[PDB]
């Protein structure tokens, strides 16, 4: 038995295993299944872990997972899992500016939102010292929490976005090999 | 999209995974390869809990997992490792009668000469309690570790037992889906 191709064998499986659950934790999260959700990210984390080297396109495909695992856990490193996200956000996806400008600023602005929304007005005043104007401090420092300009730059308005981006790398991902060599068992029975 | 289908595709692959990440732990097991094990097991306990029916074959494969994770932990529930990897044993790998008894009283004597191997001789008598005569407890109440009778029921010979059953699990599970498909993709460059 050879140790070395044995290694390489458990490599690309692990490389497998890692696209099948970025396609599985992007359909949860499209889906809203909290717990299965939960459960495949902490399976991708595990998997991740057997990683040492990274291609660009695997580097590409543990951030995304990192990324929607900030904003799932954005109304629950010493700053807050949207402030988390946002770092994350910027350094993959850059190429379609456009869309990637609309979901980093609903993201700095509800960074701020969901702690004015948890009663947290202090830590609301200590995300926007970090992320970042003058208008946007006067609405914190009034914990005027339901201003027009928190209706354009909504939650549910940041999820739309983000929920549309999750959709293009759930069809670029949808014919990797793990997932079809599944599909095409569960169709051959049925 | 079919939210069945693509449950049902999801399910086919974790027990892929699962195959996949037994037959590795299996030969960390047995190379000695610790961090290595510590690793897989993180993966295939994460893999697990994402399966929730089991099929007679699966749940032999995360018992022969959990039995490979106590006797790992055996010198280091209310019960020690090795006491537990004796619960999991004997309701696996039964059929095989001779072998497994071996493998069983090897566990029996290694799990109060662990104990006595540490300085804790109270938890060598507790551990004896729990499992079981007269010339055990004598040896563990002299403290004598190095009695010829620890040296036949020998840890090296308990982890020499085990490894050989690892063996024959490791050639059943060797042409599993995951595997062989990787294994052909590393000899297809080389
Ligand atoms: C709908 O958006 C999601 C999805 C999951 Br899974 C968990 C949390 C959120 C946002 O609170
Ligand atoms: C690779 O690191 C991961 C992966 C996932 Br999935 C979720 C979180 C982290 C890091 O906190
Ligand atoms: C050689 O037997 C093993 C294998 C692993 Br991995 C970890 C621990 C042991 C026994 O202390
Ligand atoms: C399925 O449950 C598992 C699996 C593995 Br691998 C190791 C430990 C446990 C339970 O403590």
């Amino acid at each position: 038995e050879d140790a070395g191709l044995v290694a390489e064998a458990e490599a690309v499986a692990a490389g497998w295993m890692l696209d099948f659950l970025c396609l599985s934790l992007c359909r949860a999260f499209r889906d809203g299944r909290s717990e299965d959700f939960r459960r495949t990210r902490n399976s991708a984390e595990a998997i991740i872990h057997g990683l040492s080297s990274l291609t660009a396109c695997q580097l590409r495909t543990i951030y995304i997972c990192q990324f929607l695992t900030r904003i799932a856990a954005g109304k629950t490193e010493r700053i807050t899992p949207l402030e988390s996200a946002l770092m994350i956000w910027g350094s993959i996806e850059k190429e379609h500016d456009k869309l990637h400008e609309e979901i980093q600023n609903l993201i700095k602005i509800q960074a701020i939102a969901v702690c004015m929304e948890n009663g947290n007005f202090k830590e609301a005043e200590e995300v926007f010292e970090r992320i970042f104007k003058s208008k946007l401090l006067m609405i914190i420092s009034q914990k005027d929490t339901f201003h027009s300009f928190f209706q354009h730059f909504s939650y549910n308005h940041m999820m739309e976005k983000i929920k549309s981006y999750v959709n293009y790398v759930l069809s670029e991902k949808s014919s990797t090999f793990l997932m079809k060599a599944a599909a095409k068992v569960v169709e051959s029975k049925r």
